[PDB]
DNA sequence: GACTGACTGACA
DNA sequence: TGTCAGTCAGTC
DNA sequence: GACTGACTGACA
DNA sequence: TGTCAGTCAGTC
C-alpha cells in the first residue's frame, strides 16, 4: 500500500499521461487515487505545482537510473554509449509506458511552468551533456566539423528520437515491444552513419 | 480589409499560436477579430472545426509555396535541395512567426482532431516524400543502409530541425534573424555529414 | 422590469448589505436576482469588480443628489448647511436602508479594492471638501483655531457621525425613523456647540 | 518563551490584525504560532471562540492599564483628563500597533460574535463612562445642552478619534511617530473648542 | 444567408 | 469563485 | 490532559 | 480549481 500522497502522484501520472495538463481534471486524479480532492491541495497547493512535483518525482528516478548507467559505462566509446543508452530508454518506455506518456506532456503546459522545469533540467543534463564534449575529443573529425556542431547534432538526435518515436508509439506499448528490435537496429545504423560522416 | 470570416481565422491563428488549443478561448478570438462570438459558430459549427479550418488554411498556403519551389528545383541533387529548402522555411518562419508558432500547437489537441489532421497531411507530404525516394536511387549507399532507413533519417532530420530550433527561438524572431546565417551553415554541414555517412 | 444586469447589481447590494463582502456568496446574488451565476462574470469578470461596480453605481446616485443639494444651498451659512445636509443623509438612510447598509461594508474588503475606491472618492469629495474651506473664511475664529484644524474637526464629525449612528441603527430603519427627530436635534445642538467653540 | 496556547493567541492577533476575521485562516495562525492546527481547536473549540478569547486577552490588558491611569488621575479636570489620556493611547498604538490593528477588526465579524463582545464591553466601558457623567455635573452648561447630549459628544469624539486616525495611519507607525506631537496639539485644541462651546 | 451578444449549464 | 463552448431569439 | 497533522466535506 | 473550519485516530 502506498501513502495517500504517493498514490496521488501516481494517479496524477496516469491521468496527465492520458489527457495532458489542461484536459486532465483533479477530481479524476482524486477518484483514481481514492482520496479526498482537498488532500491534493493539501500536499501540492495547486494543480501546476502538482504536475511539477509529479514530473520531478519521475525525473528523479530516471536521473538516478542514468547516473548508474553512466558509471557502468563511462569507459565506452561515445556511439557505443548512445547506442546502448537508447536501448535502455526504450526498455523503460516499454516497462513504464505511463511514465513515458506523461513526460511527453511537458509541451502542453503554460510558458511559466514549462520554462521552470526545463531549467531544472539543464542542470541535470549538463552532466551527460559535458561528458559527451569530452568523448569527442577522442575522435578524429573531418576538417569542417566543429565539436560544437557535432554536439548539437548528437544531442538533437539523442533526445529528438525520443520525442519522434514516443508520440508515434504513444498508448501502444504492445506495438513498441513488437517493433523494439528493428528500432534498435535502425538506431545502430543511424549512429554508425553519423560516425562515418564525422570521422576521416 | 478581410471578410469577417477571414479575420476570425486569422485571429484564431494568433490566439492558438500564443496559448494552444485548450488554454485558448473562443471569446478572445472574437475580441481579437472584432466580431460577435456567435459568428464563430456560424461559420465553423464548433471550436474543433475552427482549429481545423485554421490549420488547413495555413497548410494550403505552404503546400502551394512548396509546390512552386519543387518545380523550380526538381532537378537539383537531393541534399543541395534540402539545404536550399531549409533556408526558405526559416525565411518564412521569420516573415510569419505567428503561423509558425501556430503549426507547432498541433500536439496539444485531442487524439481525434490530431489524427484527422495528420492523415490529411500524409497526403500533402507524400509528394515531397515520394520525390525523395527517387533521388536516392541516384545514390551509392553503404551495403547496410536501406533506402527505407535512409528516408526515415532524412525525413526526421528535415522536419525535426523545424521543431528543434522553432521552440528554442520561439517568441525571439529578432534573435533568429541574427542567427539565421550560422544556422544555414550548421545545416549545410549536417547534410554534408549525412551524405558522407551514407555513401561509399 | 430591470435588465438582468441591473437586477444583479441590485441583488448584489441587498446581499453585500446583509453579509458584507466575504461572507456574501455570488450564488445567493444569482438566486436573488433570478439569473445564471455565469452571467455575473459575464458582466463583472469577478466578485471584486462586482462589489466595486455596485459601490460606484450607488455613489453615482448620491453624488448626483449631493451636487443638486449644494447648488440649492451654496448660499447657506456653513453650519446651517451641514445641519440640513445631515438631515437629508438620514432621510436617505431611512428611505433606502439597503444602500446604506451596503456602503458601510466598505471596511470589510481587502486593502486592494478598498484603497482603490477611497481614492475614487477623494476626487468626488474634494468638491464639498473645498467648498467648506471657503465658507470658513467667512467666520471669525478664535486666535488659536486654524482653518486647517477646523476643517479636520468638521470633516471628521460630518462623516464620523455617519458611521457612528449607521452601524448602531443597522438593519433597524424602523428604529431610526422613530429616533430621527431627536437625532436631528442632537446634531443641531452639536453643530451649535462647535460654532460657539470656534467663534469669538 | 510563551506557552503554545499563549503563542496561538498572539499569532491570532497578528493574523486577524492583517486580514480580519473571515479572510484569516486558522492554518496561517498555526504556521505563524508554529503549532499543530488541531491544537487550536483543542484550546478554543472553534474560530469564533478563538477570535473572542484573543479580543478579551487584549482588552484585559488595556482595561488594567486604563484603571491604573484613572487612579493616578481621578482628580483631574475632565478635558485635561481626556487630553492626557488620548496621549497614552497613541503611545500604546505606536508601541503595539498589531494589537491596535486587531481591535479595529471587530466590525468584520458576524452579528452574533460582535454583539456578544460589544456587550462585554459596555461593562468595561461603564467605569470611565460613569466617571465622566460625574465630572460634568462640575460644569456650567449652556441652557440647551443636556448632560446626555454632552456625554454622547465626548464619548463619540474620544473613541471616534481612535478609529479616525487609526485607519489613516494604519501600517505606517513611522509616519505616526513623526506626526504624534502635532496630533496631541490638534486634540488639545479640539477639546478646548468643546469646553468653550458647552460652557457659559 | 450574416450577424449580434446576452445567457446558460455543466464543468475546474 | 470562477471558466467556456455553444445556443437562442431575433435584427438586419 | 497536550499535542499532531493528515484528511474530509461542504462550500466559493 | 481551489478554500477551510473542524474532526479523528492516535502518540506522547
Amino acid at each position: 500500500m502506498l501513502s495517500k500522497r504517493d498514490a496521488i502522484l501516481k494517479a496524477a501520472v496516469e491521468v496527465f499521461g492520458k489527457k495532458g495538463y489542461d484536459r486532465a481534471t483533479t477530481d479524476e486524479i482524486a477518484e483514481k487515487a481514492g482520496v479526498a480532492k482537498g488532500l491534493i491541495f493539501h500536499y501540492f497547493k495547486n494543480k501546476e505545482e502538482l504536475y511539477y512535483q509529479a514530473y520531478m518525482s519521475v525525473t528523479e528516478k530516471l536521473q538516478k537510473e542514468f547516473e548508474n548507467f553512466l558509471m557502468k559505462n563511462r569507459n565506452r566509446d561515445i556511439f557505443d554509449f548512445m547506442e546502448r543508452w537508447i536501448e535502455k530508454k526504450l526498455e523503460y518506455s516499454a516497462s513504464h509506458p505511463e511514465e513515458a506518456d506523461f513526460l511527453i506532456t511537458l509541451v502542453s503546459v503554460d510558458e511559466g511552468l514549462r520554462k521552470r522545469i526545463l531549467l531544472d533540467l539543464e542542470k541535470s543534463q549538463r552532466v551527460f551533456f559535458d561528458f559527451v564534449r569530452e568523448k569527442l575529443k577522442d575522435l578524429d573529425l573531418a576538417e569542417d566539423v566543429t565539436e560544437e556542431i557535432a554536439l548539437k547534432f548528437l544531442m538533437w538526435f539523442f533526445s529528438g528520437f525520443e520525442e519522434v518515436y514516443l508520440r508515434t508509439y504513444q498508448g501502444k506499448p504492445e506495438l513498441l515491444k513488437r517493433d523494439m528490435n528493428t528500432l534498435v537496429e535502425e538506431v545502430k545504423v543511424m549512429l554508425r552513419i553519423l560516425k562515418k560522416g564525422m570521422t576521416k
